[PDB]
């Protein structure tokens, strides 16, 4: 698709068999989702957003559908106002910005 | 142009007579610029993201040149770690997300 930006670019994602809403976020390096359970081991990571740095759980090689496109990659779990799909997975689904 | 997302989507902007680098950010509702002087009236605002909220100054009807495209709109000024072009100005240059 071609998504305009008059509204927030929210899409449906599927992770762990559950549907969630997430924001396509070209200003995010990383994908950050709200607390949920994911399989496997996690590693620590600190990310710095607009208000400061927070700790998150980094899970690698997680299967995630984004707007109907399959991605497999790193998901950070921690307190974010909204689930955000960052460039690590936007690249996997072939997204570009155009103007 | 078509901008891929392997790297941060940074562009040159001109605002207040000043050249700056800024992120094209589909996850940002509003445009947020690091501390600088702008003319006219302003009002305080709080904006929030990962890590919490910061206090900013809201300036209305500010012209920004974004990668050579002129736009006008509200610009927030405050202690953001990065300059952010948000959806309120991305729409005006006709930016879309494509995949
Ligand atoms: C109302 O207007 C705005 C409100 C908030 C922001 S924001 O900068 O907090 N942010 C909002 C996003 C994230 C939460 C949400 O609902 N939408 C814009 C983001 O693109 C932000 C833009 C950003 C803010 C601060 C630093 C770098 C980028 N990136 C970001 O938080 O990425 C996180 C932090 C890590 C650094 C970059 O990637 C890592 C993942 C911008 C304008
Ligand atoms: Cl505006
Ligand atoms: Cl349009
Ligand atoms: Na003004």
């Amino acid at each position: 698709p071609q998504i305009t930006l008059w509204k927030r670019p929210l899409v449906t994602i599927k992770i762990g068999g559950q549907l969630k809403e997430a924001l396509l976020d070209t200003g995010a390096d990383d994908t950050v989702i709200e607390e949920m359970s994911l399989p496997g081991r996690w590693k620590p990571k600190m990310i710095g957003g607009i208000g400061g740095f927070i700790k998150v759980r980094q899970y690698d090689q997680i299967i995630i559908e984004i707007a109907g496109h399959k991605a497999i990659g790193t998901v950070l779990v921690g307190p974010t106002p909204v689930n955000i799909i960052g460039r690590n997975l936007l690249t996997q689904i072939g997204a570009t910005l155009n103007f």
